[PDB]
């Protein structure tokens, strides 16, 4: 992944997300420090039941998980919960109504996000 190109891909995320110092929540949660962060734990953000449940079931945003998540957020979260033994909690839908199908763009945007996490 190329972080330089990733910054350009992030333009597709900026309508709802912010990264950087004192980044604040908007329609979506701040993404500073999201790498390896438990899903649904960004301070002050009101998550969907499914995004919250996935984190409680063990979902952490490793680079691999973000890459697999971006092409279809709902599909990823529902499968994660089912595989974990919490299928009953995968009936809802995530508030993130956006998809990034292209593999390269996904790799690059994740490379960019890694710059803002330990
Ligand atoms: C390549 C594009 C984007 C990236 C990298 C991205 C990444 C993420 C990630 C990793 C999460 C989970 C964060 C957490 O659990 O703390 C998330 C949640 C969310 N994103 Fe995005 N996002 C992108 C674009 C968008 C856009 C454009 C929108 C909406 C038009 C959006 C709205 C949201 C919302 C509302 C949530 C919370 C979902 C929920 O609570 O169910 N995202 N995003």
């Amino acid at each position: 992944g190329d972080p330089a190109k990733g910054e350009a891909v992030f333009k597709k995320c900026m309508a709802c997300h912010r990264v950087g110092p004192d980044a604040k929540n908007l329609v979506g949660p701040a993404l500073t420090g999201v790498i390896d962060r438990q899903a649904g734990t960004a301070p002050g953000f009101n998550y969907s039941a499914i995004n919250h449940a996935a984190g409680e079931a063990g979902l952490h945003w490793t680079p691999e998980n973000i890459i697999a998540y971006l092409p279809d957020p709902n599909a990823f979260l529902r499968k994660f919960l089912a595989d974990a033994g919490h299928a009953e909690q995968a009936k809802g839908s995530t508030k993130m109504v956006f998809k990034l199908p292209d593999e390269q763009e996904r790799k690059d945007v994740v490379a960019y996000l890694k710059q803002f996490s330990p």
